[PDB]
């Protein structure tokens, strides 16, 4: 119909309620089940649905060996009803690649795939289902870009991408959208100094994206864009609650312009809400794998470099397996306000998995109550010895 | 388009005619069908279809040991085209969860998942396929719901809810839900003792739900809800044919406002149609076991302490398992009248079948007819054997 | 949109066109193909399906196993796009039963389906996806009907019916129905003297009905039916050119108001075109069983009991297994006359070939052409020994 | 809604863009693919799908064995979602036969299957999903079509037909067909001496034809028509860059109008962009076998018979195998000009790779960027030793 336009602010987060689960290993087992890997979820005006990205086989297929490979030719972004498992038969492709974004403007849809080679990668920008524009890898190395979706305003779709080294300065942009089309693009500026996977979200026409910084910090660099003004800023989250993955132990004050140090060249897709008061931060229980996962309330976090929790929710057991999180909301709900929305990836198999020869996930998923809900932890489920 | 109203009464039952059966185990045996329990049928203005509560597994699969258990993270509310089984790849989730609910208001369908550990458990309300209204365990014990379908009048649609003791007094509740929110609760009310899984109808602006007494009654407590009021009555139904299994062999004048003793602390969900003469009781055939089940005509059984069957219907032969039944109405039909329908879960596997490793089921239901058709019985079909 | 009225008259058939074929046996030796048979073709306005008699088990499943049965609790009557395969993932069933009929009145579709015991069936009357009328069995003596479509004319919907003995005079009834109400039901009248499963098709303003006179013909009995006045007449085709099966060999003279001996208590479904010189028969090639298949042009067959083809078509090799044959036509094809179409079951496993213990079919359908094109045969193309 | 006209001419090719790539073969090899070869791809106002003759069997079925062979009557031209691979399950059949040709007006498709023996076939063509016109054989001898999408211009819709011998002389026919029905059909005329497989697109109100010349050229012959005069000219591009397959080594010179010899009786479907300077020609990097694939950009080569390349992109590396590529576009996409499409049919199975019985293939497909992009390569993906 129309664009939509960010006028909401986010709902008063006291809980997390529980919104999808697919149980894609443990169906998968004895099933057609697509192996996938950097899963997200992003909504329709008319309905709300997973993605991930395909490797172009079924788990208990022979291709399944190596699908611990992050980028083949046999891969693409996929999507599929909301907790159904990622099926041969159900799952939609949305484009060719290895690494991607998506979001709904309003009117219609834009998905972005990236292909390639390392030194060789190249973005094409999907919109009504349609390839529109293409823009070739300027560093040459591993042109890449959120793994979540985007989030648009007036149908200007703001989408931050990564080309270069992941362990030194690297060439961050963000490029703003509009009907699948290059309206404008910046070079990365603030105190971020290296920026990739970022998990974003809309309210109150602001765009904030929580990344990671790969090279050296283990606080996360944060992106706020102003999609009218097509300009944005970028900084650490202050808070000494660390929420990188691996990271060191929790200091008692955290860093708002630098990178906290203690680990380098690591890290993973993680997200956050960054709302004055109404701050919550996802994390791995463990500092060193990605195991577990927890919510913490750690009001102004991303001012405060002394902000600790007050409040949490466990969602993984740190005995079960994690991965990349991101967020999404639905902007088409009714109410008066956005409900902050996550996703977890439960990786499963190689690494930490080495029995079988593939990797895979599943994906939970949940949304903000205004009432202090009970808790309970989601694990994939699937016992991988069944698998052998 | 507009709320639908209770505006007709039931239509003569004469007899029961064969609506749908789905043959899930039969099917499963070699496809990829989903283990479920807990199912029922729900219609949309334009729709029919089956509803379960999955186990997040095929039934060959290797995770279907253990689905005995009634809670676990790996469960969800699906819902799949009338007659087909529920596949991995039919079948649509519609929230994620162990106990629930479902129903159509006349303009768009209302789920409600109710998740958690026993003692911090949580309900979700889902409004247009958007969760919408969350409520936190008031006992902290085991809050659960229906199992079958709800019923809305004017778009008021009541749900019973029990937190608490399986086997003693617990805390009941009747919500009326109007577009996911909450318009009024109260607590359960009249002589009904203990209240879980009600089965409702409604007819001529009144909402008719038979429940179970798990703590001591072999007879069925009833509560009539009255949706523009938003208030209720309870009693049991006075008929010395007893319908809850297992229970005692049938008196000759049963109880209106007590449990009638004799077994206590198990029972299964059932249902009735209380309609003056035109009044069918459902249960199991054996007193025992969830064995066999039949329609039993037992004119004003509701209110008669002495009222015994005048005709009947077998529907599955003591020699078959059968299980959970309830009742539904395709309230959008042609007509002057509401035509009663109602299923039965044909239970497969775990703990009667024990060679498998396994609990899953399948459905079969019935919907009246004016005419007195001849009966036919409807087993679920499967060969254990096979299985092995 | 408005009822369809039957206006055209036939297309002149000058040979027979390949419209569809869904190689199910060959496709569900790996996949998840459901075991049918009494399989036939129906057009809605805007779509043409494959329908047929679901055994409620794949091919592949155990419980394929003594599918040669006719006549149990787990069929069903189900539908799926033209040329695809019965599956368990794309078959919508339209109603439960053993016997069935289905055709749409240009607004929506009726699908009638009887089931029960062979002394106690009942035929239950679907319209617009929901059970309306329900017919208890009137002789006790496996009630049962036409096996494919029925055709209406301005809303009205005769369905032809037979309860009572296969091998002596039996209980035959045509029913006019509209909007799945029963207007009206007749007893059978002219010298027919068995009916069962009629293939009908409709022009003119007439509906012409080809059955199968199990008891003593092997020509066949013809039902001619005006919707309008809703009276019928029947007669037996004239012509010597015999098209039951099993059936002795052709004569020189035919006959039109008796059985042509020679055969007791068996037959096969088959039909005809019905239009002066415009007159096909088809045929099995084989007098002694269900093999082969032939489309005869048999001028004024109906009522010269001399007539002899002058034209013909093989469509499947009399070393190939056929069965069932029926009739249908898209009444909402563009053009100014209506197109003849029929499908041919292709019938695999028992009794024919016992080496399986199961018993299903594919479909192969053809409709008439203007030109006189070149002819192809058309087999299941499945090999048993892949299934043992 | 309106019938679509050819406005708009081809965009500026500065490189190709990965559009859609389904690794069927890999996905295959343990789910429900179908067999299949001589794939396209054809756009809708609304949606743009894969198309390809199956074989009327899962890859992973026994009746896989034997599928090198090109006709039977277990053959259908199917269609399926853009990037899935073709499965049981979601696979639409357009129509019955062993050579196809498909393609959308505006207002509805056009489907032509072709099948029956070599000596006695016939086409049937579909419009708006119904059979409305049959052309039988006129040289009884393998009546066969494109193997790609047709074109259409104002409701006309030309295609291009051979009967006849495939080592000498045969008949061409150029039909002009508007709502499934023969407006008008000529003899080929021009240049060409043998035509086959023809590759079409349509810009600026003419559709340019690239065929295959099986009996004596390895330079390709064109058909160039009017849609509207409803006429058409033929020749061989001029080029040295020769690409049919196999084929000798490129001379400095080549032929316009008469078969570039070397290799007789023999080829291979293939295509080209023919627009002056922004001309782009594919073929397979051998000259020997169906191995790698090659995009090359040669200035006027339909004209210039000293023309050679000056760019050129790698679609499928040398020691990869290929197979059969078309053209297509999406005439229904938003912009100024037509962004030209073409897919490569990547063969797995016989008779290259003979460890196993079947033969099939996957797809992918690139679209032309104005941007000069990074080049990556695209192969099947499969490892054969997994299917022994
Ligand atoms: C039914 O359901 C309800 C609802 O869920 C349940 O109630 C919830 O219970 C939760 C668990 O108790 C609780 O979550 C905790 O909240 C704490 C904050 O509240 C407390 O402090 C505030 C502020 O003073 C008070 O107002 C309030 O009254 C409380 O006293 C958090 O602090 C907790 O998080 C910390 O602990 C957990 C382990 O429990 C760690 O995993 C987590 O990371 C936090 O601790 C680490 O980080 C801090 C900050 O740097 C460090 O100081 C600390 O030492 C830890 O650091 C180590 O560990 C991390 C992670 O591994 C590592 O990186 C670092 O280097 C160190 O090694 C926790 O979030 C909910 O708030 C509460 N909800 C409600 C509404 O009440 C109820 O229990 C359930 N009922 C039943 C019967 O089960
Ligand atoms: C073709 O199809 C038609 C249509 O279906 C077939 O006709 C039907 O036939 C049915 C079977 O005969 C019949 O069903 C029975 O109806 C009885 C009522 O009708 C009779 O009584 C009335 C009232 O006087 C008369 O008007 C009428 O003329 C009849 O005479 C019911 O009473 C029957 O139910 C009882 O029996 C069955 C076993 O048959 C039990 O399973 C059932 O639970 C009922 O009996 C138990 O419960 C009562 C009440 O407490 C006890 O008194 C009794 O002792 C039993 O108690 C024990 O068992 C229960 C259950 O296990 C346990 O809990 C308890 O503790 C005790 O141990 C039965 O429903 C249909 O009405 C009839 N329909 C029609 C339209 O005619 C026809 O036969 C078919 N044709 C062919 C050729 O097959
Ligand atoms: C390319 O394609 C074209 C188009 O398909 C091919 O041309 C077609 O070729 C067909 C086969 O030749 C042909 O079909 C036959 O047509 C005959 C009628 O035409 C002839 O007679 C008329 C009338 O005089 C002439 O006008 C005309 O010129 C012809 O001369 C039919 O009579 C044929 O059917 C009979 O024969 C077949 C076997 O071929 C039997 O299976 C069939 O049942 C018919 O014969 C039985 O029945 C009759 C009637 O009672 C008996 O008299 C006879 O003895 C047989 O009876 C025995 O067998 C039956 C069945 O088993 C049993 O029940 C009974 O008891 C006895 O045991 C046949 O239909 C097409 O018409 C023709 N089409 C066209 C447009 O030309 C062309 O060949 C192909 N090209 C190539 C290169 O292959
Ligand atoms: C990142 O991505 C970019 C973008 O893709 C990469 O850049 C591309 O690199 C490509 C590979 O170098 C390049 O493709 C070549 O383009 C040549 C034309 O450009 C050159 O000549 C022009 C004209 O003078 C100059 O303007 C220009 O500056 C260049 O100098 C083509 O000529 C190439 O094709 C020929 O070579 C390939 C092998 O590379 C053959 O397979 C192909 O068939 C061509 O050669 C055969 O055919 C010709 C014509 O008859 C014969 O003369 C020749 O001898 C060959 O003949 C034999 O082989 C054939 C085929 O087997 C057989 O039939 C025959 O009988 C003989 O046996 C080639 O197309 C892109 O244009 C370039 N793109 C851009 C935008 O720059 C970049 O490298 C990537 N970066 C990294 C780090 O990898
Ligand atoms: C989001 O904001 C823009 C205004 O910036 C709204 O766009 C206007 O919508 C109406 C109706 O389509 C037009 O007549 C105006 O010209 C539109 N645009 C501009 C850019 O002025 C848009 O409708 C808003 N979205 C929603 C859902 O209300
Ligand atoms: C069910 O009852 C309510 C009346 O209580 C009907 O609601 C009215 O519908 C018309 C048209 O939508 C409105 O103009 C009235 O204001 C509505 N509501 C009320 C609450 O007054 C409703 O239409 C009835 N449903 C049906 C199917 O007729
Ligand atoms: C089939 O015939 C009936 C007439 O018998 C047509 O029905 C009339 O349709 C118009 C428009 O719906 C009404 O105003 C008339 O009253 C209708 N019916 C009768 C029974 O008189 C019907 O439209 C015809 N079907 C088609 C497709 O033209
Ligand atoms: C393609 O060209 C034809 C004109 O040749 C357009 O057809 C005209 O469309 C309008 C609206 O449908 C009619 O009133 C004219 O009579 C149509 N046809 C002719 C043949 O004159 C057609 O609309 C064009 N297609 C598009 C998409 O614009
Ligand atoms: C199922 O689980 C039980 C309990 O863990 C185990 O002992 C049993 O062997 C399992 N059965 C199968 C077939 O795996
Ligand atoms: C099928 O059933 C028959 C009869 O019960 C049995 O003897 C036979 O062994 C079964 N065949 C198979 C393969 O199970
Ligand atoms: C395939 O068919 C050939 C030829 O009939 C046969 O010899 C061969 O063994 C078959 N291969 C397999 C695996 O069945
Ligand atoms: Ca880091
Ligand atoms: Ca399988
Ligand atoms: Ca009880
Ligand atoms: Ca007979
Ligand atoms: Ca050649």
């Amino acid at each position: 119909r129309d664009f939509n336009n960010l006028t909401k602010g986010l709902c008063t987060i006291n809980s997390w309620h529980i919104y999808g689960k697919d149980n894609a290993v443990r169906i998968g087992e004895d099933s057609d089940v697509l192996v996938t890997r950097e899963p997200y979820v992003s909504c329709d005006p008319d309905e709300c649905r997973f993605y991930a990205l395909s490797q172009g086989t079924t788990i208990r297929g022979k291709h399944s060996n190596g699908t611990i490979h992050d980028r083949s030719q046999y891969r693409a972004l996929i999507s599929w009803p909301l907790s159904s498992p990622p099926t041969v038969y159900n799952s939609r492709v949305e484009c060719i690649g290895w690494s991607s974004t998506s979001c709904h403007d309003g009117k219609t849809r834009m998905s972005i795939c990236i292909s390639g080679p390392n030194n060789n990668a190249s973005a094409v920008i999907w919109y009504n289902r349609r390839p529109v524009t293409e823009i070739n890898t300027w560093a040459r190395n591993i042109l890449r870009t959120q793994e979540s979706e985007c989030v648009c305003h007036n149908g200007v779709c703001p989408v931050v991408f990564t080309d270069g080294s992941a362990t030194g300065p690297a060439e961050t942009r963000i490029y703003y959208f509009k009907e699948g089309k290059i309206l404008k693009w910046e070079p990365l500026a603030g105190t971020a100094k290296h920026i990739e996977e970022c998990s974003c979200y809309g309210e109150r026409a602001e765009i904030t994206c929580t990344c990671k910084d790969n090279w050296q910090g283990s606080n996360r660099p944060v992106i706020r864009i102003d999609p009218v003004a097509m300009t944005h800023t970028s900084q650490y989250i202050c808070s000494p609650v660390l929420t990188d993955n691996p990271r060191p132990n929790d200091p008692t004050v955290g860093k708002c312009n630098d990178p906290y140090p203690g680990n380098n060249n690591n890290g993973v897709k993680g997200f956050s809400y960054l709302d004055g008061v109404n701050t919550w931060l996802g994390r791995t229980i463990s500092i060193a794998s990605r195991s577990g996962y927890e919510m913490l309330k750690v009001p102004n976090a991303l001012t405060d470099d002394k902000s600790k929790p007050t409040q949490g929710q466990t969602i993984v057991l740190n005995t079960d397996w994690s991965g990349y999180s991101g967020s999404f909301m639905d902007y088409w709900a009714e109410g008066e306000c956005y409900r902050a929305c996550f996703y977890v990836e439960l990786i499963r198999g190689r690494p930490k998995e080495d029995k079988v020869w593939w990797t895979s996930n599943s994906i939970v998923s949940m949304c903000s109550s205004t009432e202090f809900l009970g808790q309970w932890d989601w694990p994939d489920g699937a016992k991988i010895e069944y698998f052998l």
